[PDB]
């Protein structure tokens, strides 16, 4: 389930962070318009440049740690308050994650592994709430 899955993504984190968040860039393109450079980038173009794979995989190693604390797919308030005050990303937007998470869970729906695609829709509207609950716009 949740767990294995947290499991499962670690053990390749880069290519799942970079293939789930061009996902998520392709279903939502507006998206790109809060990363410097990436409009006007294909996938390969993307996955060439340093900040691209290196930002996307922080991103993801976040989450993976959110969701390894979390219960029952809640997460711990305390890493909602910890992620709505992380300096720089004052910016940052809880639709903008209903989409990332949108993102996630059609991508392990298509995938041919039993991910538990249910529990990441739910953990994904937990965070989204959560980071409400701590005051995130
Ligand atoms: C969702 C999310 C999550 C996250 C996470 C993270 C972690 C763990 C870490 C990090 C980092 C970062 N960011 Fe991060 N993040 C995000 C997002 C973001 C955005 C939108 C931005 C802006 C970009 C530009 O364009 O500027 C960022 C941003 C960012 C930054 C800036 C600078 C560079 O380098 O590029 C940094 C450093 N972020 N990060
Ligand atoms: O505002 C946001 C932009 C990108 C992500 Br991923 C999450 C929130």
């Amino acid at each position: 389930g949740f767990k294995q899955d947290i499991a499962t993504l670690r053990g390749d984190l880069r290519t799942y962070a970079q293939d789930i968040f061009l996902a998520f860039l392709n279903k939502y393109p507006d998206e790109k318009r809060n990363f410097k450079n990436y409009v006007g980038k294909s996938d390969q173009e993307l996955k060439s440049m340093a900040k691209f794979g290196d930002h996307t995989e922080k991103v993801f190693n976040l989450m993976m740690e959110v969701a390894d604390r979390a219960t029952d797919c809640v997460p711990l308030a305390s890493d909602a308050s910890t992620l709505v005050q992380m300096k720089q990303h004052s910016g940052l937007t809880t639709g903008n994650f209903e989409k990332l998470f949108v993102a996630l869970v059609e991508y392990m729906r298509a995938s041919g592994q039993s991910f538990d695609s249910q529990s990441w829709d739910r953990f994904g509207k937990n965070l989204v709430s959560a980071l409400s609950s701590a005051g995130m716009k």
